């Protein structure tokens, strides 16, 4: 079979479609191609061919083989933002992705994602009870920051424990973030012109920076440390890695980074999505309070405590499903193969549509948020929200654990109310490198009431 798509009019098709992602921003871009074209056809980003895919089938092979445990995106955006070569999330170099990926898959399941669930609970406790850092006169809670300090504090507590500047480190992240987005997928001439991309560059400095003041900490501490293994994290981990010769600082100081950055990114959007959900459908409110009373009580949130937290688990999936955050993965072919009836020639980039998928192949009721979409249970191979497979979300697992418990902990104490009709279909949105809340709108803040 022959690849769908627009047309290369001898230069000018490239031109209009990359056109249209930077303008668009990449998921709407993403959704607009698979609409007008199949659910599997062919687009150009900067010169190379890159094929936008919502099929589950396809979906399913690449993340299945090893010869798609890759990325894509522009060098110089990439090497500006220091993820070129040197983190996990976007190093692109299989042999140095395959050698730093064990430190955070290590991290983040064992030991670690036990101790989680309580440092959730209590990093959200602490905050719920200091509610005037971030709650308006007219009782407005900003739940965008609050999440994004809690989540913060937790990676934190769990993977750095340095003391740092909660409230500053948190505005640089974002900024961290607009940089990552805006020169993700940006042109080399964009970065020809110096005064288009230094307002980045002074982003992922601010940033990267403030981390080195914290990573020189624990260097100190680790020096003069007694008991080394009685007190192992991921920070010390990569740090001792360091000093045997297997890693190097620019790469450890990166994977720092990018651990400290990915919960604030992905989780706390997430849960706003999840708790403005909460907000607007009562039913599944009263459920999820049931199932917290006979599992729980008024005891402490424990990890055995997490697999019975059914109700939950499925709002959680079907929030992730219906409005999704990381609503594209991006992929590159490494090997030559044949995808379906389609050739994918190594070199190809992928952008798996994972949030059209899920409205398209497998669940009763695709449009609507409901329940009843996670009443039988679903496989893997038809609900993918956080990729599967060798290069599938590291932080998958332990994920699922720190959203129960920070809903737990928060739903137990207090109601959730949205301002005027408020919804998340209502909600503008930024549809680029991922689906979030456009902040430079307002009505995006919450009303949190006590319980009993
Ligand atoms: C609701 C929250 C989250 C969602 C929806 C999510 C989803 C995803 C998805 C779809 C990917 C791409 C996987 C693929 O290519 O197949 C990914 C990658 C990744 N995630 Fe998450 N994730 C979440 C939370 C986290 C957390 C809490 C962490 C760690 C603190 C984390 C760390 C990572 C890392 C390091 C990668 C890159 C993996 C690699 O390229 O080897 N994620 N995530
Ligand atoms: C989950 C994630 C990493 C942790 C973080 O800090 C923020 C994000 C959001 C963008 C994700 C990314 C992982 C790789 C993803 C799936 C892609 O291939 C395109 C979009 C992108």
């Amino acid at each position: 079979s022959s690849i769908p798509g627009p047309g290369y009019c001898m230069g000018i098709g490239p031109l209009i479609s990359h056109g249209r992602f930077l303008w668009m921003g990449i998921g709407s871009a993403c959704n607009y191609y698979n609409r007008v074209y199949g659910e599997f056809m062919r687009v150009w980003i900067s010169g190379e061919e890159t094929l936008i895919i919502s099929k589950s089938s396809s979906m399913f092979h690449i993340m299945k083989h090893n010869h798609y445990s890759s990325r894509f995106g522009s060098k110089l955006g990439l090497q500006c933002i220091g993820m070129h070569e040197k983190g996990i999330i976007f190093n692109n170099n299989p042999e140095l992705w395959k050698t730093t990926r064990p430190f955070f898959m290590k991290a983040l399941s064992g030991p670690g994602l036990v101790r989680m669930v309580t440092v959730c609970a209590e990093s959200l406790k602490t905050h719920l009870d200091r509610l005037e850092e971030v709650t308006n006169e007219s009782g407005y809670v900003d739940v965008l920051t609050l999440l994004r300090r809690v989540m913060l504090d937790t990676s934190n507590t769990l993977f750095l424990r340095i003391p740092l500047d909660e409230s500053a480190i948190v505005v640089k992240i974002q900024g961290y973030f607009d940089a990552w987005q805006a020169l993700l997928i940006k042109p080399d001439i964009f970065f020809k012109i110096s005064w288009l991309y230094k307002k980045y560059e002074k982003s992922v400095k601010d940033l990267k920076d403030a981390i080195e003041v914290l990573i020189a900490e624990k260097r100190r501490r680790i020096s003069t440390e007694e008991k080394l293994e009685e007190c192992m994290d991921f920070a010390t981990e990569l740090i001792l890695a360091e000093k045997r010769g297997d890693l190097t600082r620019e790469n450890v100081n990166q994977c720092i980074l990018e651990m400290l950055i990915a919960a604030p990114d992905t989780m706390s959007v997430s849960l706003f999505f999840m708790l403005f959900l909460i907000a607007k459908h009562p039913n599944v409110e009263e459920a999820i309070i049931k199932e917290i009373q006979t599992v729980i009580g008024e005891r402490d949130i424990k990890i055995d405590d997490i697999q019975k937290l059914k109700v939950m688990e499925n709002f959680i999936y079907e929030s992730m499903r219906y409005q999704p955050v990381v609503d594209l993965v991006m992929r590159k072919a490494l090997e030559d193969d044949v995808i379906d009836g389609y050739p994918v020639k190594k070199g190809t980039n992928i952008i798996l549509n994972i949030g059209r998928m899920h409205r398209l192949e497998f669940f009763p009721k695709p449009n609507e948020f409901t329940l009843e979409n996670f009443a039988k249970n679903v496989p893997y191979r038809y609900f993918q929200p956080f990729g599967f497979g060798p290069r599938g979300c590291a932080g998958k697992y332990i994920a699922m654990v720190m959203m129960k418990a920070i809903l737990v902990t928060l739903l137990r104490r207090f109601h959730v109310k949205t301002l005027q009709g408020q919804c998340v279909e209502s909600i503008q949105k930024i549809h680029d490198l991922s689906l979030h809340p456009d902040e430079t709108k307002n009505m995006l803040e919450m009303i949190f009431t006590p319980r009993n």
